[PDB]
Parts: structure tokens; C-alpha cells; sequence
């Protein structure tokens, strides 16, 4: 009954935490738009998404209050009613707090936690390994998705880390970034379903068609048809050997993303991860992500425009692929 | 009335948060040794310290539970009974949590908060400036000490930031690191008492003897007589023009610190800031800092040994200077 | 007539610059073992290598004198006698010096230059683009291989740079590092043959089997049979669709490389790239790389041991795959 | 002339550019050094009372000059100075043998020393860097050495233990030093070296250690040297009287003049455009003609150039003000 790596296939969409209009103000106390939360979930299920992730960086795990988090997760779990797997996010400044939060949110009904590492003090390899072992020991029923983001969490999630995570049965998946070492990490970590970012799924699926069956998406929050079409066409390509349509969709996605990162730079992107993702979603018009909670509520205008252009581009793909789905 | 920069003078000692023997275990609750806490406070006051700071990096602001912090601050306040100023620490992942914590700990009776910036997402200049404005607006009774540590908080606390902080009345001081730009920062920020690290106090006090009248010390947790002697001798040097004795103390301090940083690297020290400072204090034998709360409870044995040697060296200074004091 | 991208296929092996016994001494003036140079070239040709690169970082382009370089290239050119393509390396501190060297080495009979960028001052995108345009304009008959090493050259060779290089006809190939963005770079640069590192060839050829027909090898300097076997088996996998044997070879290569990098870290490897590669080659016993020219003649002993072990592992692969080719 | 000592290095040490002809950005050009402007600059600096001349670091285009250009430039400087003030050439190169070759030649022409960074294609570690400088000093025992301690250019960060090692090499008499955060300690570790802070840090550094910190390096002097001369003179008087206010005010003026030089206030971004920004500043100040940048470093974003030009104008304004205070 605890999720397994084998159960993780297809399109895994990361949803934001919708905010109320006053959410940028430090005086506000209940800034989660719970009805927009429910609406997003039902829409994602209806689109055919395989699983839902949440409460990473752009999902504002860092900036929600604890009451906000419990209300958000409660609404998601009530809406899903067990139809698709759901991961909350419980990254925090220390092990004991992560355990506390993970227990409560799993109890409310999440299947797992998408989890980075404590980042006030930069972790080394043995520290990070111990940290995930501790969480899995404390909350054995929780599945774990490693949130392998070095910009946010400082630690760089190196090859030997993956070898160690593959020994922890609760660690079933990873929100993975660049795929330069995917070939080796798959070999080191046979028990983990590695999720590339949607734009890299095409390449990664070609490297290892047996293992690479799933990906994570934030572009889906601008309209999920694109990600659904990618998933479907890659399944087809694996069967027929004809990768041309999968390549065409993947190239479209890359172009849609081409203006997102300020000056092409993930490090500059990472300073504005929240505002840029939420602005992109706002601009696409598929969902209302809303204002960013403090302190990350200021984004330079030219960067915002890049994100908004990207949101329009993904909306255009959603309309194109909605028709191709029929 | 709220502490002013003018009132910040002399030796400001940063105390750890003493641990019980089980504190490394994620299963433990109530890991603060509150009696050792009280005993340290009384010893610091008896030594003649001007002010007490706490709950920075090595003070485990990151890894204490909220109940632990409340108990710790309560014990400190009851012990001090208003005789020296006291800063708690309330750095957290977002502005609302910082505000919440700061209000409570000030209400218990701390005079101010030693505060870095939220660090899951790296802050830019306008974000950092607005964050400190927000806290000051929200808790106008709290004095603020800027905890200007780029390794921990990613933000690098640049020149223009200091100019902005000088416009916020609550910002009375800074826990400052390298003094390469202290001359300019002093000009940009006339209203802030900049605290160099104890080892840099000699140089900084010669640069600007009118403004640089105070320093921060962790070495005092290995025996405060060194820091007290430095303070007293600098006051004398500023009056006589004879800096020989102040220089010799300051040079002893740098030597005592020479084995602390792994391979002389601040970045490598920063990965083990908690464990190395605590291990040094344990080794010096002036107080019992105790085990590190999870996750930061693993330190390479070579690095520990440098820390221990530094601890013994500072204990030797304390012995030497205790005799010169009386 | 100048090489084209279409003409670049199979195993492209990077040769060191063999040194005399006294080569680590600044007093020495003629440190290239020209007979070992000739021997290595004929052995690489006999093994069936497709082309030869030289005079990158471990090839000691930085530390050879000009007379040494000319003598080295003269010996290579006269040994090859037009049988396989050959690239010299002409990276230098400024455009004029690069041009002067490129003209003379091409005149002697190299087909092209493996070229990084001037690195005293870190280059930006338009500066780097102009640099390569200037070299191609000055020496129109030289093929260029982009040496895309950010550690050495500071510049990071971003996506827009590849789009620009594809417009320069002389730019036919790239010595490329991590393949995270290879899918996109191939799309942005249709006219370049991108050479992944031998360990990444498997994944890269699976990503794009039409475009990725070639790779670069330094492991071949420990015995080229492994690289020739990889090449041949990838050709067969592309035709049959059965990748298992190519995968086995590739996995073997990565295991042989697993001790090369100090602490698994490319940046720490990059500080000792010369001494580590040359020590690895010396240990494998296929060729005599010899001492490193000053200043890069000092390598920590444990790092050396890692490289020697890698050399032994690669030698063992060469003996294994020698038999499978016979 | 016996080799320079640290004790002989005092006052304002000005770093000169390598003046360029109008066609100097074109890779096709040879002889891009304006040798008459070179001579003129030297005589103007001597007339202003500078204590020593440095050259051929980063903005001095050590990386982008040809060898023939360097020889002509150094020959012109040496015949112009005619022994009146000490002079350092620059011989940083990609390897030890090339450094040695260039250093022997330029010393032989008549420079007193070399301002020397480390080979930077491969990032050096501590023992590698120490042996490099030992090798140069062994090879060219009559050259004084100025350590050019620039981590951005040279990758190596010139750590504390390195300075303890350099202090054992008699040839190493000075350092072009950057931020002063560890100056107090470096002085203690390296008793035999005259550390030169940047002109803007001289005030602070001289107050930290007035016995040891008697000299600084200046690129601002290339915009009009009166400011550097006045700073020098006023710090000498401050050390004697204990009244630092006038020295403080000049220093504060200098920092203000520098406030727009670094793109976004960032040393690392300035470092990408070190040549073009320094040379543009000097061109804007109008005291000398630095001229175009040799390839490849001939492209600078417009916004950044503008900050450099504003800085040049501000330093020209300081020169005019302090020229009047000098009488
Ligand atoms: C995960 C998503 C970010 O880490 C990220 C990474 C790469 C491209 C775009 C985005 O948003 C998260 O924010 O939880
Ligand atoms: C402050 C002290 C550290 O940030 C620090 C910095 C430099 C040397 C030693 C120490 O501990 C804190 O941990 O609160
Ligand atoms: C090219 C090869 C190096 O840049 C390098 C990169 C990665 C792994 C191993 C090696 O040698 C050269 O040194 O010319
Ligand atoms: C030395 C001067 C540069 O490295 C530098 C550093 C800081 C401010 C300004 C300048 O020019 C040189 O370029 O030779
Ligand atoms: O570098 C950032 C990044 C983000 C998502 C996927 C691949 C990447 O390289
Ligand atoms: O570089 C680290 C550092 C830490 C505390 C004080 C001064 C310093 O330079
Ligand atoms: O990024 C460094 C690197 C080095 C060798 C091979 C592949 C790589 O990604
Ligand atoms: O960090 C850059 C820098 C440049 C010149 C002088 C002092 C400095 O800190």
C-alpha cells in the first residue's frame, strides 16, 4: 500500500499553492485559496495526470504558515479521494520539524513528501544520507520524493548519494534536474524512479526507455494537454521506434521555456523561482496562482515579462495539443 | 526604552544553546540544559561582558524546537534580570514566522533579535531590505542585530544594503564578518554599531576608534578573560596611543583560532559551523555546549581535532589573561 | 580542402605531449620525446582511431615552448602522412597569438585546431563569439574544434554561443563535456559534430543516433581497444536496436574512471588535470606520458593513487576488449 | 643599482596602461603601442612626484600585447625614466619557462622588477604557486618581484600561508594587494613584504599599521595624479600629528569617485571588463590617452562603459581640486 517506484509512471504535475489577493502582506493569516486549490486538483485529474506533487520551491513550502499547509493538504486529500497519488512537501530547517510535519500531513492523507534538505547549514554527504534515513525511520508509511535542487538546498545530491538513497525503501522517486549523469545515477540507484523535468523527458526516455517512464511538469499549470501529449507520444515511440512526434512536442516545450530564466541562468532564476513560476501561471490563465507570500514578493519587471511570455507560449501549446488529443 | 547603537559597547559574547546528552537523537524532546544555560549567563555577567547574543548558527536557531527556544529564552531572561542587554535569534524561512517568533521572545523579555534572512530562496537587495523593514514595522519594540553571514543566508549583505538599514531605527547593530569594506560601510550606515569578530577588533578599532567600540566573541565561551582584556586594553590604547598590548592580545587570539577552520576555509567551516564551535567549547572546559541537534551531528574527525586544539588554546589564553586582569 | 562535420565520425583520441625525463625542470629546453610521439601516432592509427586531437589541457598547450610545439606537430604530421585527420591546439592569452600559432601549425600540416578561449580575463558571450569569428577569418583553411571547458577557460559555452558557432563554417566539431543540454545544443547548432566524452557517448548516441556518431577519448591512451569496441558496438546497436553490449562497455568505462577525480569533483580534478591524466597514462603502460612541465608538476599523493588505479583499470579493459576484437 | 628592497618602497605607486594606437582593436595590427604617449605619461608621472611606476597587469594588457610590443614599451619607459624612479614591468604568462624568458629580457632592458601573477589555464594550488615564485626568483635573482594578488584573473586566491612563504624569498619585496580583511594577519605572516593596498583602502590600512603601510597602488592617478599625491602627503602628516580628518576626507572623495566603476557594484563583473573599463575611464578623464583595447577584450556593454566614464570625470574633478591644494 505504500507507493512503490514501479507505481510511478507518466506525467507528474507540480501544483502551486493558490493565494488570496492579500497574500503578499505579512499581516495576512489565511492566504490559501482553498476553492482554487480544489478546482486545480479536479482539473488535473480530469486531464489524466498520473500523480500530483506540491509544496516545493514555487509551491511556497518556505513561506506558508503551518495552519495554511494543513488546510491546503486537507483540501487536496478531500478532493482527490484516493484517485491519484499525492505528495505534500515538508522541507524544513531541521530533522525534528520535518518529521513532525511529515507525520501530520501523511495522517491527513498525503501518500508521500517531496523533500529537500535543511539548508541553513550546507549539508555534506553523510549528513544528507542520515537525514533521509532518519525521516524514513520516523515515518515509515511515507513515500519520499527526493527534491534534488542544489540552488535551494546547497547540497548538490552527488552520485554516491543516489547509491545510498536506493537502499531506503521509502525513497521511491526524485524530482531531478540536469540529466548529464542520469545514465550513471540510474545504475547506482536501481530502486528509484527518476523524474526528469518535462523538457528533458524526451532525451532521458531515449537513454533508458525501460526506467524512464515518468517526468515532472510545472508547464502543466499553464494547461496540461502538452504534458499529456508528450507522455502519450513517448509511449507510442517506445513501441513503434518512431520518435519524430515526441521530438516535435519536446522541442515546442523547450521553446516555450526559452524566456523563463533571467539571462538563461538557473542561478538567477533560482532567486525569483516563486515569483517567476507564479507569474507565468497567472499569465497563462489556466489557474490563478496569485501573489507571492513574504518575503519573496518582489521580482524585477524585465524578468516578469520573460515569465509571462513563457506562460503565453505554454497556453498556446495547451490549445494546440488539446485539439490533437481531440 | 529600546536599546540604541550608542549603548552598544565592549564585549558582546555569543552563547551556545547547551544540550542534554540525548540531543543528537531526532526522538529527543526538551534537549536544552536550562541549568547550564543559567550558569553560563551568570558566569558571563560576572566576567564583565557588556551584552549577550544567542541563537545564531552555532546557537542552533535552525535545529531547536519552538518549545525549546521559549524555555531557553525564559531561563536567560529570568537569570539576567535586566542587568545586561540580551538578543535572542529568530531567523526563519519566512517573514511571518520571523515576526511571530520575534514578538513572543521579545514579550518573554529579550531586548532584540539577532537576525539573518530567509534562505531557501536567495534574497536580492530589495527583498532583503523589505524583509528587515517588515520585521521592524511589525515588532517596533525589538532592537535588531543584522546577522551578516553570506555562507548561511546566501545574500551577501552589500554596501547599499547597509545604507538602507541605517534608515531603520530598530537596526542598532550588526554581527559583521570580514572588515575589507568596514571603512565604507561605516560611512554609509552612521546609525549602526558594527561588531567585528573579536580577532578583527584590533584592526577595526584602529580604523575608526570613535565608532568601533564593540565586538562580538565566540572565543569567550572558552573563557572570557581574553575578550575582557582585549576590550580593556583597546580602551587604554585609544587614550594613550600605545597599541602594543592590544596588538599582542589580538595576535594571541588569531593564533588560538588558527586550527579552527578546516584547511583555512570559511566555506568548509560553514558546513560544520555548529559541530566545530560546540566541540571547541566542550574541549575548552569553561562550559558544556553538548551534542548537536539533528541533522548537523556529524563532523569529520580531522576537523573536530582542529576545533579541539583551538578550544584548548583559548582556554590557555583565558588562564593567562585571568591572571593579568586581577 | 578543409574537413567538414560530416567527415567527423568514430573514436577521436586526445594524445598527450610525451615528455623527456627532465621535463619538470624549468631549466630544460627541449622536453618533447619526439620518437614516443611518432610511436603513439602509429599505434593509434594501427588500432583504427578515426582522428587525433592534441594540445588541450593535459596535452600541455599551456606549458610547452613554441619550438617544442612546432617540433611536436612536425613529427605528428610526418608520421600521419595524411592517413587520419589531426588537430593541434592553439589556445593562448590573446587573439593575435592564437592566429599566429594556428597559421604556423596548419602550415606545417595540421588539419585544424582544438581551441579554447583566452582566459586571463573571463570572456562574455559576444567576446567569445567574436574571438572564434576572428580566428576563422584569419585562418580560413583551419578546421576548429571548440574546447568547451569552463574550468580552464572560465567562459561557460552557453546555448546561444553554440547557435553562433554553427554559423561559422570552419567550426566543425566540439570537445564537449556534460550532456545535460546536448539535445538543445544539437538543435541550435545543426552544423557542428558534437563530441561527448567517451563515457557519455552511449547516452548521447541514444538521444540522437543520427547526429552523435563520434566521441573523444583520453582513456584510449591507456589502450585504445575499449574505445574501438564502443565505437563498433554502438554502430551495431543503432542498426539492430540491441544496446546491451554497448551499455556493458560504457558501464565498464565509467567504473574505470570512478577513481580519477579527487573526491568525485571536476573542479578539484581541474586543478591537477595535467598530472592526473599523465600519471594515469604512465600507470597503464600503453605509452610513456612522462613528467609534467612547470608549473604543474606537483600533485597530492592520494590524488595520484586514484589516477594510477584508473590507469590500471583502463589497461585491464584494453586487454579485455583486445581479445573481443580478435 | 642593487635590487630594490621593501624598505625602499614608499608612497604613491601608480599603475600605467599600455597606450594604444587607433587601430589597436584590430587583430591585423602590429605595433599597436603609442610609444610617444608612453614617454609622455612617464614624464608626467615623474613630474607629479610619483614614487614608483607599475605596469603590465590586467588593464595594462599584459595578456594581449605581442612580445615585440612589450619590448618596445619597456624600452621606451626605461630610456624615459633614466633611473629616476623604480619601474616594474609585468611578465605573467601561461608557464614558468615563458615567465622566466620574458622576465630576464625586460629586466635586462632595464626594468627593476616584475609585477607577476600566476599561470592561470590550470588553477594553481598553494605548493604549486609557491614553487612558481621560487623558480622565477631562482632563475632571475636580480629581479624584484611584486606579487599581483588577483584571484579573479589568476584563480588562485593567494591565501595566508602563501604570504608566509613569499616572505622567505628575498626577491619578493611588494604585493599589489586587494581587499584588506586579512591585512593585519598577512603583515604578521610576511614581515619582509611591503603590502600595497589599493588607493581607496590606504587610509584604513595605514591606520591599522602606520609603521608598515607607507605605500599604495593607484590606477586613479591615470586620471590625474594630484589626488594620490595629496593622499600620500596627508597620511604622512596624519601619522605625525594624529589628526586623520584631512586624509579621511580625501579617501572618502576617492571612494565616491570609484562608486560607479564596478558594474552592479560587483568585482567579478568588473573583472570581465577590467581592461575596457579602466581604459574608458582614463580616456574620459582626459589626463592620458589609453586608447582602444587589444583583441579579444574589445567589447564592453554600453551601460558599464558609462559608469566607467562617470568615474573618470569624477577623478578628473578630484585632480583639479587637489592640484589647487598642492599649490
Ligand atoms: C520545483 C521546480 C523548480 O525547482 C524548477 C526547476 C527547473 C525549472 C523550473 C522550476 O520551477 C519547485 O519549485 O518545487
Ligand atoms: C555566529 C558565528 C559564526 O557565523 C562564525 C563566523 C566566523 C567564525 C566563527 C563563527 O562561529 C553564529 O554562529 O551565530
Ligand atoms: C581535454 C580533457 C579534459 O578537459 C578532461 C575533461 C574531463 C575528463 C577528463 C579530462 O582529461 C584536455 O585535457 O585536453
Ligand atoms: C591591476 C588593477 C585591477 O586588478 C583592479 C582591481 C581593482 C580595482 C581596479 C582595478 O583596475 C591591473 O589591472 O593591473
Ligand atoms: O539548470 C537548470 C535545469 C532545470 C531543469 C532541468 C534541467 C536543468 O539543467
Ligand atoms: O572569512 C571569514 C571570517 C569570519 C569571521 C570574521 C572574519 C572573517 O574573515
Ligand atoms: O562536467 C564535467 C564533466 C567531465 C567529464 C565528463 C562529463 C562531465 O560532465
Ligand atoms: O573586491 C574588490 C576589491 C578591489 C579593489 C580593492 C579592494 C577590493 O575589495
Amino acid at each position: 500500500s505504500r507507493l512503490t517506484a514501479e507505481d510511478i509512471n507518466g506525467a507528474w504535475t507540480i501544483m502551486p499553492t493558490p493565494s488570496t489577493p492579500d497574500a503578499s502582506d505579512w499581516r495576512s493569516t489565511a492566504t490559501v485559496d482553498l476553492e482554487e486549490t480544489a478546482r486545480i486538483v479536479e482539473e488535473l485529474i480530469a486531464a489524466g495526470v498520473n500523480g500530483i506533487l506540491s509544496m516545493g520551491t514555487f509551491g511556497e513550502c518556505a513561506t506558508l504558515t503551518w495552519d495554511e499547509k494543513r488546510d491546503y493538504v486537507s483540501t487536496i486529500v478531500e478532493t482527490i479521494r484516493g484517485r491519484v497519488p499525492y505528495f505534500c512537501g515538508t522541507t524544513a530547517l531541521n530533522t525534528r520539524e520535518v518529521i513532525r510535519q511529515t507525520r501530520e500531513l501523511i495522517d491527513i492523507g498525503a501518500n508521500g513528501t517531496m523533500l529537500g534538505v535543511p539548508m541553513w547549514v550546507k549539508m555534506d554527504l553523510p549528513t544528507a544520507v542520515q537525514f533521509y534515513r532518519d525521516v524514513a525511520d520516523a515515518v515509515p508509511e511515507a513515500a519520499i520524493a527526493i527534491y534534488a535542487n542544489p540552488e535551494a538546498f546547497k547540497f548538490d545530491f552527488p552520485r554516491p548519494f543516489w547509491a545510498e538513497m536506493s537502499k531506503i525503501p521509502q525513497v521511491v522517486t526524485a524530482k531531478y534536474l540536469g540529466i548529464g549523469m542520469l545514465d550513471l545515477d540510474l545504475r547506482l540507484a536501481p530502486n528509484i524512479r527518476f523524474l526528469p523535468h518535462e523538457d528533458d523527458y524526451y532525451a532521458a526516455a531515449r537513454i533508458n526507455p525501460e526506467r524512464i517512464t515518468a517526468f515532472w511538469s510545472s508547464g502543466a499549470m499553464c494547461g496540461p494537454a502538452t504534458a499529456i501529449m508528450l507522455r502519450d507520444e513517448v509511449v507510442r515511440a517506445k513501441s513503434t521506434g518512431d520518435w519524430a512526434k515526441a521530438k516535435a512536442i519536446s522541442d515546442d516545450m523547450r521553446a516555450a521555456d526559452s524566456t523563463l530564466f533571467p539571462r538563461g541562468d538557473f542561478s538567477e532564476f533560482s532567486k525569483y523561482n516563486i515569483g517567476l513560476e507564479k507569474a507565468r501561471m497567472d499569465a497563462a490563465g489556466w489557474l490563478k496562482a496569485g501573489p507571492c507570500r513574504p518575503p519573496y514578493n518582489l521580482v524585477p519587471e524585465d524578468y516578469l515579462a520573460g515569465a509571462q511570455k513563457s506562460g503565453k507560449a505554454w497556453a498556446a501549446l495547451h490549445a494546440k495539443y488539446s485539439n490533437e488529443l481531440k
